[PDB]
């Protein structure tokens, strides 16, 4: 199903959804275990290469979430051009360090050449073990 998250970029994503949480429910993400999560958003310019960045914050202390896809266009039909959409299946490989904490966020960022292709952040998040 779809979850809960707020485009940080400008309305470009159009829904991102992961295929394990509910969204508005709580989402617990088990370190060193795949999260996956598709996010449809429309190229806002043109570029040749585009990256995805998803960060987790510890309810107090931000971390980034590395060994992820520095390069979504393997997954979405880069040059992204913009005025058209494209749709990225990528398998975020949870770190296996992230700490138990009561409450995570996580943020989806996508970055062509041109800046910020897209954005999501995600307010209810809980990680465990």
């Amino acid at each position: 199903d779809q979850v809960d998250v707020k485009d940080c970029a400008n309305n470009e994503i159009k829904k991102v959804m992961v295929d394990g949480c509910h969204g508005s429910d709580p989402c617990i993400i088990h370190r060193g275990k795949p999260f996956t999560l598709e996010a449809l958003f429309d190229a806002n310019q043109n570029t040749k290469t585009a990256k995805i960045e998803i960060k987790a914050s510890l309810d107090g202390l931000e971390i980034d979430v590395p060994g992820i896809d520095t390069n979504a266009c393997h997954f979405v039909k880069c040059p992204l051009v913009k005025g058209q959409q494209y749709d990225i299946k990528y398998t975020w490989n949870v770190p296996k360090i992230a700490p138990k904490s009561e409450n995570v966020v996580v943020t989806v960022k996508l970055i062509g050449d041109n800046g910020v292709l897209a954005c999501a952040i995600a307010t209810h998040g809980k990680i465990r073990d």
